[PDB]
């Protein structure tokens, strides 16, 4: 059967089911509604920067159609809605000044969740930093960031707090890390040989240390302040991608556990265990920034759960560890991607070249955290799979790769949690086609298409799927 066994009952009670999307891909409205410019939109409206030169300017407009979106996923049998408050839609300059009307903006898409009974599970950030705090502070460079973050995170619990009680800080501080400072095609674009600037050796570790710190503050902060009268959580959402060792080796074996102590235990050893991983510690050496006993005890158990975008896997081949000239974040963990074994590729690729379609990597990254971290209470934040641009509306609606793309992922999650895996919900990205970051409008990752040129929204295959799995 096209559900393949997989209903509400073949998951936990009470489990949680949920669509995402971020705050600069759907909103639009960018420059009105009293918004201030964030790093995407200087970065998105430099020509050359992305796709066709496209912006999320407009995006798919949900600003103004958020009641339309928020009843198509009741619809849908979902139970929550995954979204981001931008920042600089709040406060435009980063710091000082509420911008009153985005304040009533997020108050009323809020309120109308919760008419809908949909619970709201809140973002603060999204990779849509300021642009007055990247030009001020130089951005996650600043240790800095801890206070303003901290203080935008004040305003966002005492502000919405009575009504949302799950909250993230961040969303992937590695692709931040790792597109923003150490490859440089992120904003803002620093690198070594990159015209910003930059130092791809130093800058991922000292963007990510903050990203801990800020977080950890934040975190402090609910705590101290909101938490016993508004009884909500805050986590962090990470990405994880799963990785496995070419052969039995033990080189091999290593480089893939290398890969994912650089990947996933960069931020989770310090969140879980107070430290970053040793073998970052061993070869990172003196790049790799030390937390002081109150700053490590600050960090760890400051995520009340751990939100994890999964998508793909690869084979990794390794060879003995050698001394060698600092070059980069990537290049420092030591290991060689491989993405075929025993002559066969790992999977299929979406339209995104590094999207493997890999189901079992999701029963990787997921009984990998239970049995390397405790089992920390887990929600994953992010799955699904792109279609490529310039498909017929028809054919973007007939998604049968995303459907087999959700049922096997959602069986493999299954797996792991009928195995003891401690995981409390699941987020398809995204409810709607929408800006792609670099990639703009040319990568549809929806479970409802929407038209560019008219913003018609039309549920595909793989969202009257989730409709027939989710109905209660
Ligand atoms: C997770 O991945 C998707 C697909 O690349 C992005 O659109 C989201 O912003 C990111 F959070
Ligand atoms: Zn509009």
């Amino acid at each position: 059967n096209w559900l393949g066994g997989l209903s509400r009952a073949a998951f936990p009670k009470r489990f949680v089911f949920g669509t995402v999307t971020s705050a600069y891909q759907v909103e639009g409205m960018a420059a009105s509604g009293g918004r201030g410019p964030s790093i995407w939109d200087a970065f998105a409206h430099t020509p050359g920067n992305v796709a066709g030169n496209q912006n999320g300017d407009v995006a798919t407009d949900q600003y103004h159609r958020y009641k339309e979106d928020v009843n198509l996923m009741k619809s849908l049998n979902f139970d929550a809605y995954r979204f981001s408050i931008s920042w600089s839609r709040i406060f435009p300059d980063g710091e000082g000044r509420v911008n009153q009307e985005g304040v009533a903006y997020y108050n009323n898409l809020i309120n109308y969740l919760l008419q809908k009974g949909i619970t709201p599970y809140v973002n603060l950030y999204h990779y849509d930093l300021p642009l007055a705090l990247e030009k001020k502070y130089g951005g996650w460079l600043n240790a800095k960031m801890a206070d303003l973050f901290t203080e935008y995170a004040d305003f966002c619990f005492k502000t919405f707090g009575n009504r949302v009680k799950h909250w993230f800080t961040f969303n992937q501080p590695r692709i931040v890390a790792l597109l923003g400072y150490d490859q440089g095609t992120n904003p803002p674009k620093r690198c070594t040989k990159c015209a910003a600037g930059g130092n791809s050796a130093t800058e991922p570790y000292i963007v990510a240390h903050n990203f801990l710190l800020s977080h950890a503050a934040a975190v402090a902060r609910y705590r101290t302040k909101y938490q016993a009268a508004q009884q909500g959580k805050v986590g962090i959402v990470l990405d994880f991608n799963w990785y496995e060792a070419l052969s039995n080796s033990t080189e091999d074996q290593a480089a893939a556990q290398r890969a994912r102590d650089f990947h996933i235990g960069w931020y989770l050893d310090p969140l879980i265990n107070g430290h970053y991983p040793q073998i970052m510690q061993d070869l990172v050496k003196d790049r790799l920034p030390k937390f002081t006993p109150e700053q490590a005890r600050l960090v760890k158990g400051s995520a009340d759960y751990i939100g994890i975008n999964q998508y793909t896997a690869s084979y990794m081949k390794g060879q003995q560890l050698m001394q060698q000239t600092p070059t980069s974040y990537s290049a420092d963990w030591q290991v060689t991607y491989v993405f075929a074994k025993n002559g066969k590729p790992i999977g299929p690729q979406a339209n995104s070249n590094w999207l493997y379609i890999v189901p079992w990597g999701m029963y990787g990254c997921v009984n990998y955290i239970k049995q390397k971290y405790g089992n920390p209470t887990v929600v994953i934040t992010e799955n699904g799979m792109d279609q490529p641009a310039n498909l017929s509306r028809d054919q973007y609606l007939r998604d049968t790769t995303r459907v087999h793309f959700y049922r096997s992922y959602l069986t493999q999650l299954k797996k792991a949690i009928d195995e003891g895996a401690n995981v409390a919900g699941y987020f398809a990205w995204s409810l709607l086609d929408n800006f792609e970051w670099l990639s703009g409008y040319t990568s549809k990752f929806g479970i409802v298409y929407v038209d560019f040129n008219t913003l018609e929204r039309h549920p595909k295959a793989s969202a009257y799927w989730f409709r027939d799995m989710l109905k209660h």
